[PDB]
């Protein structure tokens, strides 16, 4: 008595009908640029997987970002490179400008375009209703494109969305966890940041798809219109799903479990408890009302759903009324 298999309802076989070389990244033969064309300048980020630096291309005085890949299996590096290459030129997709064998760990190093980024903890406090609609629309173009190209980002979150506010410029970065969708494949549920993780990942349902990114996006939309970052703030993976059940309610949650016949950890039993589904208006107050609207609540409602097969796709989302001031302009 195991889980019921699932399939993306859209773009289900895009990779199945593309030449093997498109998704068989392990056979990809990298063509290298010259590492002497770049001068690192300042370190910006240090995470468990990379060292990111603001840098300068000395053949044109253009700023760029260099991500040196700490040693970590040639498969992971090839996956990201192949994906970045497949998506290059996509709408709002960060541009991979060069790839070089970096002597700083003989490791490779990816050279990305620079985005004069206003940091997410300070910007969100200053955005307007129209600004959020606009940027949500831009993020959607990137996801529908990447999904339409058989690729799940799997790490959608505010750090992974660069915004050069003064130029109304948006870029979706860090495709390090991104993967190719092949119908019926069981993936690694340990992706995405805790606060943006979808129900499927939290109950250990592996045959997920593109709709994972839609949940992450819904969590971002919620944080922005209500001005609460992160919106579902759990202590750990178990508590995270509890944070979601307190808002969406346990009823629907158990209806999801039943439909896919997912055996829940017996430790989830006592801590999920029993909660009623709350109204989005309960989170509306005087510091966030000007960013909230029926369209918004309705659009958010259609993103944050337990069943991944019921969430709106990126294309459907762009058709939402929430975006006409935007799509009209
Ligand atoms: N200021 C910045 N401009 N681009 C940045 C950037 C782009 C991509 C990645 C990645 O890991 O893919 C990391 C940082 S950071």
């Amino acid at each position: 008595s195991g889980p019921v298999p699932s399939r993306a309802r859209v773009y289900t076989d895009v990779n199945t009908h593309r030449p093997r070389e498109y998704w068989d990244y392990e056979s990809h033969v990298v063509e290298w640029g010259n590492q002497d064309d770049y001068q690192l300048v300042r370190k910006l980020g240090r995470g468990k997987y990379s060292e990111v630096f603001e840098a300068i291309n000395i053949t044109n005085n253009e700023k760029v970002v260099v991500k040196i890949l700490k040693p970590v299996k040639k498969k992971k590096i090839k996956r990201e490179i192949k994906i970045l290459e497949n998506l290059r030129g996509g709408p709002n997709i960060i541009t991979l400008a060069d790839i070089v064998k970096d002597p700083v760990s003989r490791t490779p190093a990816l050279v990305f375009e620079h985005v004069n980024n206003t940091d997410f903890k300070q910007l969100y406090q200053t955005l307007t209703d129209y600004d959020i609609r606009f940027y949500m629309y831009e993020i959607l173009k990137a996801l529908d494109y990447c999904h339409s190209m058989g690729i799940m980002h799997r790490d959608v979150k505010p750090h992974n969305v660069m915004i050069d506010h003064e130029h109304r410029k948006l870029r979706l970065i860090d495709w390090g966890l991104a993967e190719f969708y092949h119908p019926g494949q069981e993936y690694n549920v340990r992706v995405a940041s805790r606060y943006f993780k979808g129900p499927e990942l939290l109950v250990d349902y592996q045959m997920y798809d593109y709709s994972l990114d839609m949940w992450s996006l819904g969590c971002m939309l919620a944080s922005m219109i209500f001005r609460k970052e992160p919106f579902f703030h759990g202590h750990d993976n178990y508590d995270q799903l509890v944070r979601i059940a307190k808002v969406l309610g346990t009823e629907d949650l158990y209806d999801y479990i039943d439909k896919y016949n997912i055996e829940l950890d017996p430790r989830f039993n006592d801590i999920l408890g029993r909660h009623s589904r709350k109204r989005w208006e309960r989170f509306v107050h005087s510091e966030n009302q000007h960013l909230v609207s029926p369209e918004a609540l309705d659009f958010l409602d259609k993103l944050l759903r337990y069943d991944h097969q019921s969430r709106l796709t990126a294309r459907e989302a762009m058709e939402h009324p929430y975006f006409y001031t935007v799509v009209k302009d």
